[PDB]
């Protein structure tokens, strides 16, 4: 699909057997999602932004479903105010940004 | 251009006669840009980033070049990690998200 950016580009995704909004976000180096439960192994990591930087954990070998389409990758969980799919998973469904 | 997601998505910009480096973010719904000099009022505006909420100033009707095409719109000047192009200015360059 041509998303539109006159609203938020909001996708459902399907991660961990649950489905959820996120945000497909050009901006965002990595995927953030909202506190969940994963399964294996995870580190601690600091990411920042507008207003600093939150602890998130890194779960690595994640997969997820975006808009349909499977991808893998690395999934930080944490304390974010939205869920944002970031450019290691967007890279993987073939997201580009035209103009 | 048709812009993959490999690498940052960075461009020049050019305000207030000055070139400089921007992130395009599909995730903002506001342009965000450094400590600068613009003409006019602004206005007081709270923005809610990763980390929390912060003060920026809110300048209207600023032209702004992206990438090369012009933009005239609104403007926030605050502390962030970089400069960055939010939907606000992506729709006057006619940016859309595809995949
Ligand atoms: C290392 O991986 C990262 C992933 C995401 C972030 S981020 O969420 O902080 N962010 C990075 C950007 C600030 C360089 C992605 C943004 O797209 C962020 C995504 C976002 C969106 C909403 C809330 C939290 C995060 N949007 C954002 O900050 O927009 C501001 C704040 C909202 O106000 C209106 O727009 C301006 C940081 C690190
Ligand atoms: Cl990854
Ligand atoms: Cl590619
Ligand atoms: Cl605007
Ligand atoms: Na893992
Ligand atoms: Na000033």
């Amino acid at each position: 699909p041509q998303i539109t950016l006159w609203k938020r580009p909001l996708v459902t995704i399907k991660i961990g057997g649950q489905l959820k909004e996120a945000l497909l976000d050009t901006g965002a180096d990595d995927t953030v999602i909202e506190e969940m439960s994963l399964p294996g192994r995870w580190k601690p990591k600091m990411i920042g932004g507008i207003g600093g930087f939150i602890k998130v954990r890194q779960y690595d070998q994640i997969i997820i479903e975006i808009a349909g389409h499977k991808a893998i990758g690395t999934v930080l969980v944490g304390p974010t105010p939205v869920n944002i799919i970031g450019r290691n998973l967007l890279t993987q469904i073939g997201a580009t940004l035209n103009f």
